[PDB]
């Protein structure tokens, strides 16, 4: 009585980005664990230590990198079924484990063992590594045999609270961000803990517990490695994949390479001319031979730059001037992009007028637009008019952005205003641009369109002063806050509380892949005291408080799409609608097209859910779910725990609700916020990062300037040129697909559950969206919706098709928050 098993694992050589043999012997045990005959404490029965045996070649299935093991267990009629196995790794190496496959006399009767986890020496770990078979169990269906072992794997991964983590834990625990600042290099470099107090509220991240610094104990000390549990930091077979390493290579290497080019006088400090930009693209930027020998050994950084290898290097060219050279310049693209944008999602309709403040005016004064009804063309529309039929509309920033301004523009090379824009919805269906309000504390002027003349400049400088707020917005709370942040404390919480084995962390842990890693990545070089984002953005040192601010008023059940368009009043509720909702902008690229992968998304939650939960009973009764979602609230958000608007999780609809919010904030809203960024920002007048001046006032050579050289006076006010070419580095990275990305409907192993309803409910989900992706692409080529979908930049809105091809595509909606 002999099992024939194949384990198939990839060695460590394979997933690097810096002999099988080996193998054989007594190297690697496996001890198969019985699902049905237990011992005298009820625990399944243990069989021996069985050695892999040989090399199996001749297998077909084996991807790159991938070898088989052949491996034969003795398994008498004693020992029951198998439904989990313990490997020790008795070799100095550590190999990534995929699967084992047990064979039986029917292929019906196969048992599956999906682990994808690497596997350390036997003597690093506390108690042996443990998988179990594909089956999916809520608790109270669990075998009785493998109950402790799903309870005591569970303690394992969430540790005791304590200790410095090191690379091989497989520990998911809470911290607060107190690790940014670098108090211990130099006092300018402290940052507030954000987190865990109402004066900085905040999602919490992943613990790594280095310890404090000596210069103050509530902050983390500097690491060169900020962890994450193991396996959280999967690899990748070709080095170009390993993006998430470029944030670190380019503030550590490229920024100091770039600085030096600069201190040295070797290229102009300043843009002088719109050509000056252009030419980054076409003909490249020349630098010295030590810097460019510098960058282009780097792996990922040089797939970034086309270079000669002596002086060049040039950016790609970026889609939104890929047919016209200036159609970003326009009023109509300006207004399109808040709506078909890197950015769509923050404006809002106006049901009244003026707009108004709610801020403190002990402290701001009288915060009332000075936007008067009256200078407004509405193409003959009145005010009472275009309100009663929901014609106007806004980007607010101004109640955002003013608590800060003060602070900001005291900056030596920071000046900012906190803007409104008002948009009118013309009866063609676009929006067009109606005034904007430049606003500072105790100080208001109001500008509109204009076309000729000086004015026409003021005019332009006013768009790229909104366009600098809605620039620090998107990086800092529609990107990072809504998505990387407030999503890592999920990631933590379902591997602390539901098991492998649970129904619900198998539908959403593809969800999570490389989040935590990409963050801890982040927090080390993107977030830091001096790094990427305060080294390019407005803010500087006050970017990320800022997001803590505005975390304040994050509502996780307004994540939702169709809570999100009613709140900022873009739509209404209709029952006689497919999607419930009646857009007040018919042709909102980003809502219309998202509200078919919300659907796509509910229909496959709907259809999984209750092959495992039959009544409101199942849900409130499995333990594990309400463990998680306690903590997930009470602890990972816990600045925000008292809420009333959380969901309880007592009911089927409640449970729905939460995993499609999960899941969609980690896809199609990461997708829509994340790969526009080089598409629509690769020019950087089209999407400026800072400003650094306000408005030239008359009678000074700044206003002269103005009047004869529009181009100097608005590249002296937006991001300077060496700023620009590491926002510019960072941007492409973040809109790069890798080659081994998993996307909408797919996932890495087609045996993540033997539940074969489970598996047709999955394909009938991708079929889903191969569907939509057909009547997104007839969207954009139908004439009627031209305006907003293509606009005078002619670039088609391809952001929420669901697939995509490698590279910096402009297309493709991710499982996760990968990059
Ligand atoms: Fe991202």
């Amino acid at each position: 009585h002999k099992i024939k098993g194949t384990v198939v694992l990839m060695p460590k050589n394979e997933l690097e980005v810096n002999n099988l043999n080996a193998f054989l012997g007594r190297s690697v045990s496996l001890q198969l664990i019985s699902a049905t005959k237990a011992d005298a404490h009820g625990k399944g029965k243990v069989g021996k230590d069985t050695f892999l045996e040989g090399i199996n070649t001749s297998l077909p299935t084996l991807g790159a990198g991938e070898s088989a093991f052949n491996i034969h267990f003795e398994w008498d009629g004693s020992m029951g079924i198998p439904g989990a196995f313990y490997i020790k790794n008795y070799m100095q190496v550590e190999f990534f484990l995929k699967s084992l496959t047990l064979e039986a006399i029917s292929n019906q009767g196969t048992i599956r063992f999906v682990c994808n986890s690497w596997v350390y020496n036997t003597k690093l770990y506390k108690s042996v590594r443990i998988f179990f078979a594909n089956h999916t169990y809520v608790p109270s269906e669990t075998p009785a045999p493998l109950v402790e072992y799903r309870e005591e794997e569970l303690k394992s991964l969430r540790g005791n609270g304590t200790g410095e983590r090191k690379e091989y834990d497989r520990i998911y625990d809470y911290d607060v961000y107190n690790d940014l600042g670098n108090p211990d290099k130099s006092e300018k470099l402290a940052r507030p803990v954000l987190g865990g107090s109402s004066t900085f509220p905040y999602p919490r991240r992943g613990r790594t517990g280095r310890g404090p610094t000596v210069t103050d104990p509530n902050t983390e000390k500097q690491g060169e490695v900020f962890y994450v549990p193991r396996d959280e930091n999967l690899g990748h077979l070709k080095s170009k994949d390993a993006l998430e390493i470029g944030t670190k290579s380019l503030s550590q290497i490229v920024q100091p390479a770039f600085e030096s080019a600069f201190d040295l006088k070797s290229t102009p400090i300043e843009f002088h001319s719109f050509q000056d930009v252009h030419d980054l693209y076409e003909g490249g930027i020349k630098l010295p031979r030590d810097v460019i020998s510098t960058i282009i050994p780097l792996p990922v950084i040089k797939e970034l730059y086309r270079t000669d290898g002596q002086h060049i290097l040039k950016f790609p060219q970026p889609h939104v001037v890929q047919v016209s050279q200036s159609a970003w310049m326009t009023d109509e693209e300006f207004a399109r992009e808040m709506i078909a944008g890197v950015n769509p999602c923050v404006i809002r309709g106006l049901e009244e007028f003026p707009p108004k403040s709610n801020l403190d005016p002990a402290i701001y004064g009288d915060q009332s637009s000075k936007i008067t009804a009256d200078s407004l063309d509405l193409d003959g529309y009145t005010m009472d008019e275009a309100l009663g039929s929901r014609r106007l509309f806004m980007l607010d920033y101004h109640d955002i952005f003013m608590p800060y301004v003060r602070q900001i523009n005291q900056l030596n090379s920071a000046k900012t205003y906190a803007t409104r824009t008002i948009l009118f919805l013309r009866e063609d269906g676009t929006l067009k641009p109606v005034a904007i309000e430049l606003s500072l504390p105790h100080v208001s002027q109001v500008v509109l369109p204009a076309k000729e003349g000086v004015e026409s400049t003021i005019w332009l400088l006013a768009k790229a002063y909104v366009i600098v707020n809605d620039s620090c917005y998107h990086q800092l709370m529609s990107h990072w806050l809504n998505t990387h942040a407030a999503m890592e404390p999920f990631v933590i919480a379902t591997h602390r509380h539901l098991s492998v084995l649970h129904p619900i962390y198998k539908l959403l842990t593809p969800h999570y892949r490389n989040n935590m890693n990409i963050n801890a990545l982040a927090r080390q070089s993107a977030i830091n005291a001096n790094g990427i984002i305060e080294t390019t953005f407005l803010p500087s040192k006050y970017s990320v408080e800022m997001s803590s601010a505005v975390y304040k008023n994050w509502v996780f059940t307004d994540q939702a799409l169709p809570a999100d368009l009613i709140k900022r009043g873009v739509a209404i509720k209709d029952p006689s609608t497919p999607h419930g909702v009646r857009l007040l902008i018919e042709d909102y690229p980003y809502a219309a097209d998202g509200l078919e992968i919300w659907a796509a998304i509910k229909t496959w939650v709907q259809e999984y859910v209750p092959l495992y939960y039959a009544r409101d009973d199942d849900v409130k009764n499995d333990s594990e779910l309400q463990h998680w979602w306690k903590e997930a609230v009470e602890k990972g958000h816990g600045d925000l725990k008292d809420k009333p608007w959380w969901p309880k999780l007592q009911t089927l609809e409640d449970l729905v609700e939460v995993c499609l919010i999960i899941i969609w904030i980690a896809s199609a809203l990461h997708a829509a916020v994340n790969f526009g960024q080089y598409p629509y920002g690769g020019l950087i007048m089209n999407r400026p990062t800072a400003s650094r001046r306000l408005l030239p006032e008359k009678g000074t050579p700044e206003y002269e300037e103005m009047i004869n050289n529009h181009e100097k006076a608005y590249l002296r006010t937006i991001t300077s040129k060496l700023p620009t070419l590491i926002s510019l580095s960072v941007i492409e990275i973040a809109s790069t697909h890798a080659s081994d990305e998993v996307y909408l409907g797919q996932r890495d192993n087609p045996h993540w559950t033997s539940d074969s309803k489970a598996l047709q409910a999955f394909q009938k989900f991708g079929n889903k969206l191969k569907e939509i992706e057909e009547k997104l692409v007839r969207r954009n080529n139908d004439p009627s919706l031209q305006g907003n979908r293509l606009g005078p930049v002619q670039l088609p809105y391809t952001l929420l098709y669901p697939s995509s091809e490698e590279g910096l595509t402009f297309r493709g909606i991710p499982n996760s928050i990968s990059i």
